[PDB]
């Protein structure tokens, strides 16, 4: 787990997505995108995105990001005690939206780009090994109860 001075930073690291939410959210979702265009396949509503500014312009892809950063926020303030937040996250990406754990790979890599993109010297070697240690968190809870419902993709 994390210890109390490792959620302190990532909570403190939170409070600058919180400032423009829908701006992170938007960049985060972008990197994904274009870095992995997969991953665009698994969202019929954004699959008409076949440009970088059409994803820039989509008003419906920040509302998106929105929704998405909002869920994680609440469960990393949750500092690990978060069974009943992540489980329906986990069963909905499993059994609906069949997401392999892969693509939470590639979205908590690209929340860690974002940040040093959007805060160049501002995201420092320890917050950046508390948050990358929060997000993996996130993902091996996810894991296990993927390995639960026997979901691979
Ligand atoms: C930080 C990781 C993520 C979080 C917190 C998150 C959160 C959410 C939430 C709250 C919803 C709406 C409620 C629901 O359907 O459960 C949602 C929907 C969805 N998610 Fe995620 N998600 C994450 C990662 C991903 C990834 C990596 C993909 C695909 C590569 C994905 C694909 C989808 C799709 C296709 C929907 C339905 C979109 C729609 O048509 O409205 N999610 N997600
Ligand atoms: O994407 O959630």
């Amino acid at each position: 787990g994390l210890s109390d001075g490792e959620w302190q930073q990532v909570l403190n690291v939170w409070g600058k997505v919180e400032a423009d939410i829908a701006g992170h959210g938007q960049e985060v979702l972008i990197r994904l995108f274009t870095g992995h265009p997969e991953t665009l396949e698994k969202f019929d509503k954004f699959k008409h995105l076949k440009t970088e500014a059409e994803m820039k312009a989509s008003e419906d892809l920040k509302k998106h990001g929105t929704v998405v950063l909002t869920a994680l926020g609440g469960i990393l303030k949750k500092k690990g005690h978060h069974e009943a937040e992540l489980k329906p996250l986990a069963q909905s990406h499993a059994t609906k939206h069949k997401i392999p754990i892969k693509y939470l790979e590639f979205i908590s890599d690209a929340i860690i780009h974002v940040l040093h993109s959007k805060h160049p010297g501002d995201f420092g070697a320890d917050a950046q090994g508390a948050m990358t240690k929060a997000l993996e968190l996130f993902r091996n809870d996810i894991a296990a109860k993927y390995k639960e419902l026997g979901f691979q993709g």
